[PDB]
Formats: structure tokens, C-alpha cells, sequence
């Protein structure tokens, strides 16, 4: 044991072991197991990061402090390092020469207990073109005979996939389940441990900072378990604060520092509003109104949802908002969403629903079951939302997807999560979900038969209700019905498209101007209520872009100047220049 | 069991008290080994159970019958008069949308202090997804991943298992539950057995919703709750239905309940605002107004949240973001009579 | 480590590595992680061609150039090979002996950081017969105890399939996202890297040429990330 194990009582005496707080029941059972007649070997099994190791070392600490029932008094717990145990065993018999020597020392002592951390790794020592006769085979006869006592440690997964496969070995250990602690329990663990962190970092934590770390970590960090996730927030806040006195910002760790640290760890903002990002939100609606004309209520619904989430008055666990945009073609449904993601500076995740045309295509979004060919691919949707947790999610033409693919969104909209084929959860609490559709349009565009004309204005809603199941609709934030574009809007749209053309030309070094009448003429010529703005793009292409392309390609406009377009009155034809 | 009971007794006279080993000590030891509930007739748990029904009635308003079905199954089993080999209870909840079906289960696990395991059945459409729950056969790629359901029930043997929208899983998935509901077990791909005898199983469904919210043709309208029962019967095979302890049809919410629901939602808002340092007071008249504005018998309670979001949360968001209410708000909301509009500001 | 690792400060001193431009928040987040009491082991995760090594080596460069704080100054970062570490480990016991020797030398240095570039491979090095007793199983306790400090690096398609599954190992690293730079940022690193391309090819670049390379690559090349698509 001289270079194979560590005396944990010795470490407790010199301060190498952090103290245990609580866990009386988990420790009491271990003591009872160790006092059995045979197979008196507890095994600590649980999720990682819950104190499995802390308890085993914690016992050595309590023995040193004398805080034990006096059956444990004077026991010594030794920690075994497998890595040094096998390091020199090159020759046949060396592994059996060391392993037996250690066992004899333990058996002879009788007060000692051996602690084997990560016990699933003692299922191999020999491998010399032979088989069996390894560390497990050499230990079994002492365990069932009551000659030695050992303490094990393993996670549930390792214990279900590896350790338990050897039933004879498994029956020689007594499994104890260590569960993750409660909120109050976690706060108390931190309060008793903080003097170690304060000393290391030369910081002091406030009482509120400790509670905030525990409660925030629970709400935002879903990858780990308590207390370890809360401890990390505290330790990182400490490490961070210690790099502030460098600019002489000596301070304590307050709630505000905890909130900043959690926001960074989880990749989500919280106390970053105090910044003039407020300005970005304040005039978000205006920037979007300069890009999409009309359709103002749609713009407001989006900006209202964002501000509430930022203000803090959000949904406990739902997407920022969930909206269905519906209406006639070419009126900006797609445009409003696209410009929003640009205005906010965040990623747009685009999915085109006509791809999810058939029922089984849903596995494309979430991944194949275990045992299937695409298993290692993951899902396309759950992966996108993990890579970018703050985003705008756009599902175009959700009226073309499988009538059953809607059932995936159903659980997302209400709970904020989706689970992939490996059990990972995508978290949608920070995304904006926008779905677009033409579902109610065909029905309002009808000619009635009779002497008195009828009002068809309620038919759009009558058709949407027949497509989207009530359990789906009842969880949307809204349905925004978009209008047809008016002629006032067309004038604004025409100006918009001309500017885009001017930019394309500036790039080549030439410059276009259009007289106001020439613009009025184009606007009138291309108006069609039935198809929104798409025809205006076509009219401009035909009237301004074609002539220019030929002047630019066959000389004339090639490396030229001023092209002035004006309308004559006699033919209503356009002029051109250089 | 005999040896542990012995060791336990050996460690008694450390507190001076010496013992022999009686049946009671054997029962305590087995319950600990097996990870199950001991004599709860003298433990604080007796009071926890005694008033379990009230803690839940203060969170879910109305639907008393659902709460009673759940709490009697728990007390009964805990009392010792349980099933020999079945889950604590197996319930199917059904009803109109926007109710507390999924809210009557979540709060139960909280009230009892136990783990909620949730599965979304809408993610098990294709029939081959069954392996996702129980594991791939030997020889396949996911063999070593284990089972999501089979694996969850092992880590947590005492729990509430909730299967949402069970009317959306591929029908073959239901044939797994037939084994569990009757025998208490399920075998995974390593031959290990799940043991559901300490699990409460709740399944929720929307079968029949479209029908119950339909208007019939005629002078007199009908109660369509019967149609939903007719629909459930066509989805779930008789061998499944005949293994349930109950099917509970949830009701619609009345206006008396809405007043309670609105008060509930306002409190949740008040808590969020307290976090920001701003208290909020709302007049009873304003509350009565919000309740009448939002109530819709057909959509359940969800719309009430929408009403609060537009009438109280939006105005406040501007007061908080482009406002001097930082670390100090104290806003007041009251209703006028002239426009029935609400007041605001410090 | 004498025949297993590379002293990256030594490379920085001879111009063995390219300079790092920008990425201040990526250099400030990693430093804080390294200062923690326990598990002070940052892991850089990102898309291919994001610039993860520019960060890892850029740190060794800054130490050599003196552009660090009063906690990083005079510290050595060593880059580890796995190939030479395992090469020749015939006879059971050689792998563990060699690996433990490396770890002890690092433990007793106390002023060094180990850098593992393909961090999605130290999950096996053990006996063919098993079980375990590999590079991960032999390192976990020192990472846990705060005795050694390491820096890892991996892609999103390598940390989601081969690194997000060993829960105890993953728990000991702090994940830092390295994201793609934008156009202005790319132009600036090109200007910073440019002198070496100019020297290598005996050319000089027009400032407009640099901007055009970045903007045209964004417009026309679809399978790569910036500014790696511009550098080519
Ligand atoms: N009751 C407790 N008192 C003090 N610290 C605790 C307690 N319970 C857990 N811990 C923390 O647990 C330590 C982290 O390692 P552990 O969780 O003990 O080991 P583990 O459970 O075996 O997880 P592994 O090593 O990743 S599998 C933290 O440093 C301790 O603060
Ligand atoms: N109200 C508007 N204001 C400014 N531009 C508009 C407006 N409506 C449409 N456009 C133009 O039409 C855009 C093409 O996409 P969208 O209009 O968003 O398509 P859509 O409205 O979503 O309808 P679909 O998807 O074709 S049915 C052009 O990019 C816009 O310039
Ligand atoms: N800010 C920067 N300053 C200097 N060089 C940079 C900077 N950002 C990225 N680089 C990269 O300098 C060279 C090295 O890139 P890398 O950091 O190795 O990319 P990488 O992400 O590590 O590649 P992998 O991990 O194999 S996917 C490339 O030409 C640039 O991408
Ligand atoms: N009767 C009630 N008493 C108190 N709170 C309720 C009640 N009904 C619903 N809630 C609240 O519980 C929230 C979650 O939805 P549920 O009520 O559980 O509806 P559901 O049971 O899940 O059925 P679905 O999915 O809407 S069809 C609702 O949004 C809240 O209004």
C-alpha cells in the first residue's frame, strides 16, 4: 500500500478534505452496511456531481473529527489508485504479486477500509494473451468471506452497463442510492463551504448572492445536478471578482454578479438591459415599419412579445411568443420575420415546411430511434436550437407539412422543450416562433350567387379553424391576419425597389434617377391587388433593368454616369441618359 | 435481510438501548433495501396525506372529482391496502381543452415531494419508435444507450409518470402499457425489469375534443360528452380500457371558477414584479372586468392568461424599460366607468 | 513530457505560430475559468473553421509577448501528442506507467497548462481487453482535485456525439463557445495575418483586394466559415 493508496485520515487532518454538510441518512446506512457479518461493502451509486465522492471522503473527515458512532473510531480509510497499481506489472505474476500484497496488509490491519473510486474500472488487470484472473477474480473470495471491507463508487450508467454484468461481483456489494439535494439543502451546503472559496479568491459573498446562485442555476442550467451546478456559479463569480482588484475594483460578490455569471454560463441575457440596448428595443418598431409598409399590427405583436420577455414579465417556460401569420400572397409575411432577425442581431433558423410533406419525415426533425441507420445524425431541429439558444425560428408554409407534424410543435409551444433521440432536450424558452400560411385566403376570394351580395370576411377564420386542431390553436399567442396591399403602399414599395436598383448600380459605378412622374407611372402600371408586391418587382425589372443591362453590357452605360429616367406624355415612354 | 437487521440492532446500544429483532425491524430493513414507504401511520407523512386534497384544491379549481380519485388511490396504497402487482393507480384523464388535466398531475408530484417523469407521446408517432422507450435489440447501434422510460423508472422507483397526449402515439405503443398496467413490469433490451408498483400512472388525452365543441343541427343542442366517450372507445382497444382504474371526464370552467383563476394569475404577476422591486395592486372592479372580458367557456383557462398579458403586462413593460420605475414602482390599477379603462402609474 | 509535448512558449519565441487578432472576450472567459478553485479546465467548442486554435495558441503567444495579466505571466502551455504518447506501449503496464509519469511531472510543475487539441479522443488508450483504465479514467481525479489544468478543444459534431456522453468527464470541463467572426472582424484579422502571406509568396496585397476577398467569399462560397473561407 506504500505507493498505491492514500490515507484519507491523514488528509482530513491536514485539511485536504472539504467537510460534509448534512447527508446523515446516507452516511448512517453506510455505517450499518460496514457492520454486517458478510459482504459488508457499501457501493455508492448515483448521478454524477451529487457528492458520492464527497461522502466517502467525508467519512474519513468525520472519523478524524471524532464525529462517529464508536465502532468507527480508529478506522482508517485508504483510497486506492489503480493507475499506480498496474504501472509496473510487465511480467507474468507481477500484478498478482502486488495485488495480493495489498490485500494481506488490509486483512491483517482489520480496522482499515479500502475505498475504490470509479469501481467499474476494476474489471481488468491481466490481459497477457490469456483471460480471466484479473483484479475482480482475485477480490471476490475476500469479500464474500468477510475478511476485508471496501467502499465502492459508480454512476448509474456505469453501474447498469458495466459493473452489474458480473453478477457474482455485484452480489458482494450493497448498493446505496444518493440523490440530488433540495433547494434549502443546497443553500446550506454552500453556506458551510463558502469559507473555502472566500479564502481562495479573497472575496466575500453576500447572503443574497448565495441564494441567487442556487435558485438561478436551477432555473437556467439544466445540464448538471445540485449542488455542483450552484457551486460552480459561486466559484466562477469568485474567480471573476478576483480579476477586478487588478483595476482596483475590490469588492464583495453581490447578487448582480451572480446574475451576470449565470447569464454567461447559460448563454442567455438577464441584467444586460441596463445598457442602451434599451434604445434598440425602444425604436425596434420604427425600423421595421420603414421596411415593411402597412401590416403594422403584425409588427407590433412581435415587438410587444420581445419587450415583455426583456422587461422580465415573460412566460415561466414557453417560447418568447408563438405566432401564426396568415393572409394573401406577396404581402410581407416572410418579410416581417426576416427583417426582425436582422433588426435584433440574432440568427434566423429557417425551415421550409413543404419538405415535411409526408408523415414519416418527422424523424428528420428529431432523429431516428436507436437501432436505426440515421441514429448518429441527430435531429435537424433539435440540433439547431442547441447550437443557437437565442434565435428566431421560422417555419414557412406550415400549411404544406404532414397533418401530423404539427404535433411536434404542440409540446414545444406549451412546455418549451423537445427531446431528441438520445434524450437531450432542446430548450426553446429563448426563441421566437413564427409560422406562416395561406390557409384562409382561397375562401374569401369568392363570387357569390344571388341578387344581394354577401360578406365573406369571416371565412378566413372559418378555414383556419378547420385546419389547425383546437389543442394547437389554443396555445398560440396570436393569429395575425395580413391585408392586401393598398395603392398607397405600392407607391412606397416602388420607391423601395428603386432604391435597391440604385444600390446595384452604385456598385458598378453608375447612377440612376427617376423623375417623380416616371415613378408614379410605374406604380400605376404594375398594380394588381391580387398579388401584392411581387408584380412590382417584375415591372421594374422589365422597364428599368432591361434597358440598363444592355447599355452596361454593350457599352453606353459601361463605366458611365447619370441616367435619367423621365416619362414623356405622348407615348408614356421612358427617357434614358449617361 | 436477517443480517442487516442484526447489524442494525447491534448499532442500537450506542444510544444505550438494546434490542432483539422483531418483525417490525425486518419490515423496516426490507423497505429500505427495496427503496419503498415504511410505516407512515406515525410519520409526518400522515398529515401530509390527511390534507393532500386541500393543497391541490387550492391550485386547481373545480374538477374535485379528479383530485379525489388521485388522493384516494395514494392513501389506499400507502395504507397497505394496495394491489399485489399493479401501479398505484392508472388513470386516463379526458375533457375539453385548456383545463388542468396536465396541471392536476404536475401539482400532485409537487405536493407529495416526488419526481415527475414526463414523456410526450406526440414524439412516438412511428411504430418503430418503441425501441426508443425500451432499447435496441442486441446487435444494433443503440444497444448500449438503454431505455428512456425503462431507465427512468429504475432511477426513480417512487414517482408520478405522466404520458401526455397519449392519443397521438402510434397505436402499437399502447401495447407496451398493457403489460405494465396489469403486471407492474416491463422488460428492457438487457432483460432487466422495470417495476412500476410504486408509480402513479396518469395519461392524458384529447380524444373527442373536436366533437364536444361542435354545434349540432336542430332547435335543441346536445351534451356531446357522450360523443367523446364514443371516440375513446374506438381508439383504445377493450383489453386496454378494461385495465384502467378510471377514466375521468373533466368539466368546463364556470364563471365562478374564472374569478378564482384570474386571482391566481394576478398573483403570479405580482410575484414577477416583486422580483423587479415593483408592487402591484389591482382593484376588485378591475378584476371583475378582466374576468368578464376574457371568459370563454369553450377554450378553458388559457385565454385568461392572454387577457392579463394584454391588459397588465404590456403597459408595465414600457413602464419598466423606458420608464423611471427601476428599483421602485408601486403602480395602481383601477377601473373607470366611462370607458371601462384601467388606470396605471406609481 | 520531454518527448511527448511541445512547449508552445518556445514556439511563440521563434515565430512558430501565427498572431491572434481580436477575440478579447474569448481570451477573458478562458482566463477566468483557469482561475477557479476546482475544475478550472476550459474547453473550446465550435464549428469548423471558427478559429479555436487561434485562441489556444494565441494565448501562448500573448504570454510570450507579455500581453497577459499578473496570473498568466511566466506560465507554460504545453501541447500534447497522443500518437507519440501511445506509440510503443507494448506490454501491459507501459501505457499507465508512461501516462502517470506525464501527469506527475505536470502536477509537480504547478505553473503549467496542458493543451489537448483533439480533445475528442482521450476516451480510450487502455487494454484492448478492457476495461477502461485509459487516459480518461487515469486523469479524472486530478482534474477534479484542481491539481492540473488542461485546455481542450473540439467540434460541435464531436462534442455532441463523443464528448456529451461521459457524464463524469464532461462535468469537469467548462464549455466556451467560439463563434464565427463577421466581415469587419475578418478583414481585420486578414490585415494582421497578411504580412506572412505577403512574405511567403513575395507579393503585397491591395487593401481593396482584402476587402473583396472577404465579401466575395461570403457571397459565393457556401460550405465554410469565416474568416477561414477568406484566408484561402
Ligand atoms: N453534503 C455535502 N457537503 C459538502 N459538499 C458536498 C456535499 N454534497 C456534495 N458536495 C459537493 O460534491 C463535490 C463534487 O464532486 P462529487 O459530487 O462529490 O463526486 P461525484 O459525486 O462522485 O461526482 P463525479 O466525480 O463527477 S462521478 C463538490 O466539491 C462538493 O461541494
Ligand atoms: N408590405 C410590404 N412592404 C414592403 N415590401 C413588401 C411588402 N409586401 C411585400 N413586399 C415585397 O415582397 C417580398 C417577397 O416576400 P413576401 O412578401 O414576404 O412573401 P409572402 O408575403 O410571405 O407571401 P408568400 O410566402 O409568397 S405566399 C419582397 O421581398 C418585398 O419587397
Ligand atoms: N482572430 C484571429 N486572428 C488570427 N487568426 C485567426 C483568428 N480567427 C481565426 N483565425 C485562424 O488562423 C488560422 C487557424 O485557424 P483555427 O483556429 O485553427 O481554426 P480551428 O477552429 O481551430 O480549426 P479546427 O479546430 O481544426 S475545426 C486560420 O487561417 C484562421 O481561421
Ligand atoms: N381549473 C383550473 N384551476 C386552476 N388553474 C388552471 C385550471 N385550468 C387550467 N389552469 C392553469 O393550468 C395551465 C396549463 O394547461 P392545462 O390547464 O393543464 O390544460 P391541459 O390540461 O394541459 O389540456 P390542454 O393541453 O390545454 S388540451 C393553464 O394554462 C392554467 O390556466
Amino acid at each position: 500500500m506504500e505507493n498505491f493508496t492514500t490515507n484519507l485520515n491523514q488528509l482530513a487532518r491536514v485539511g485536504g478534505i472539504d467537510p460534509l454538510i448534512g447527508r446523515e441518512k446516507e452516511l448512517e446506512r453506510a455505517i450499518q452496511v460496514l457492520c454486517r457479518r458478510r459482504k459488508n461493502n457499501p457501493l455508492l451509486v448515483g448521478e454524477s456531481g451529487v457528492g458520492k465522492t464527497a461522502i466517502a471522503e467525508g467519512l474519513a473527515w468525520r472519523i478524524v473529527q471524532g464525529d462517529v458512532p464508536e465502532v468507527m473510531a480508529d478506522c482508517t480509510i485508504y483510497s486506492l489508485d489503480i493507475g499506480s497499481l498496474l504501472a509496473g506489472t510487465k511480467y507474468r505474476g507481477d500484478f498478482e504479486k502486488r495485488f495480493k500484497a495489498l490485500l494481506k496488509q488490509l486483512e491483517q490491519d482489520t480496522n482499515s477500509i479500502l475505498f475504490i473510486d470509479e469501481i467499474h474500472t476494476i474489471i481488468g488487470a491481466g490481459a497477457a494473451s490469456g483471460g480471466q484472473v484479473d483484479a475482480a477474480n482475485l477480490i471476490k473470495p475476500l469479500l464474500s468471506s468477510g475478511k476485508i471491507r471496501v467502499i465502492g463508487s459508480t454512476t448509474y450508467q456505469e453501474f447498469s452497463n458495466i459493473f452489474e454484468k458480473d453478477r457474482a461481483l455485484a452480489r458482494r456489494f450493497q448498493k446505496i442510492d444518493i440523490t440530488e439535494p433540495s433547494i434549502e439543502e443546497t443553500v446550506q451546503i454552500i453556506n458551510g463551504l463558502k469559507p473555502k472559496y472566500e479564502a481562495h479568491h479573497d472575496v466575500r459573498y453576500t447572503a443574497k448572492a448565495v441564494r441567487a446562485a442556487v435558485e438561478l442555476a436551477v432555473k437556467y442550467i439544466n445540464d448538471r445536478h445540485l449542488p455542483d451546478k450552484a457551486i460552480d456559479v459561486i466559484d466562477e463569480a469568485g474567480a471573476r471578482a478576483r480579476l477586478m482588484p487588478v483595476s482596483k475594483r475590490k469588492k464583495t460578490v453581490n447578487v448582480a454578479d451572480i446574475e451576470s455569471v449565470v447569464a454567461r454560463i447559460a448563454r442567455i441575457p438577464e441584467k444586460s438591459v441596463s445598457q442602451s440596448d434599451r434604445d434598440t428595443l425602444k425604436n425596434l418598431g420604427d425600423r421595421l415599419k420603414m421596411l415593411v409598409f402597412g401590416q403594422d399590427k403584425a409588427i407590433e405583436a412581435l415587438t410587444e412579445a420581445i419587450k415583455m420577455a426583456r422587461a422580465g414579465l415573460g412566460h415561466e417556460h414557453k417560447p418568447v411568443g408563438s405566432f401564426l401569420f396568415a393572409g394573401p400572397t406577396g404581402v410581407g409575411k416572410t418579410e416581417v420575420t426576416v427583417q426582425l432577425s436582422k433588426a435584433l442581431g440574432i440568427e434566423l433558423l429557417r425551415f421550409d415546411m413543404s419538405e415535411y410533406m409526408e408523415r414519416h419525415t418527422v424523424s428528420r426533425l428529431i432523429g431516428a430511434p436507436p437501432g436505426y441507420v440515421g441514429f448518429d445524425q441527430g435531429g435537424l431541429l433539435t440540433d439547431a436550437v442547441i447550437k443557437h439558444p437565442h434565435a428566431v425560428l421560422l417555419l414557412d408554409e406550415i400549411e404544406k407539412a404532414h397533418p401530423d407534424v404539427f404535433n411536434i410543435l404542440l409540446q414545444v409551444m406549451d412546455n418549451g422543450t423537445l427531446t431528441d433521440n438520445n434524450g437531450r432536450k432542446a430548450d426553446f424558452r429563448n426563441v421566437v416562433l413564427v409560422m406562416t400560411t395561406n390557409a384562409g385566403v382561397r375562401e374569401t376570394e369568392r363570387k357569390s350567387i344571388g341578387l344581394i351580395h354577401q360578406d365573406n370576411s369571416t371565412d378566413a377564420m372559418e378555414e383556419i379553424k378547420k385546419i389547425f386542431t383546437p389543442e394547437f390553436r389554443n396555445r398560440l399567442d396570436n393569429i395575425i391576419w395580413f391585408d392586401h396591399l393598398s395603392t398607397d403602399v405600392i407607391h412606397q414599395v416602388v420607391d423601395k425597389f428603386i432604391v435597391e436598383l440604385q444600390v446595384q448600380l452604385d456598385q458598378k459605378g453608375v447612377s440612376l434617377e427617376v423623375s417623380q412622374e416616371a415613378r408614379n407611372w410605374l406604380a400605376e402600371k404594375g398594380y394588381d391587388r391580387a398579388m401584392g408586391a411581387r408584380p412590382m418587382a417584375r415591372v421594374i425589372q422589365d422597364n428599368l433593368k432591361k434597358p440598363l443591362a444592355n447599355e452596361l453590357l454593350f457599352g453606353s452605360l459601361v463605366d458611365g454616369g447619370q441616367v435619367t429616367v423621365a416619362l414623356d406624355k405622348e407615348k408614356n415612354e421612358l427617357t434614358y441618359g449617361f
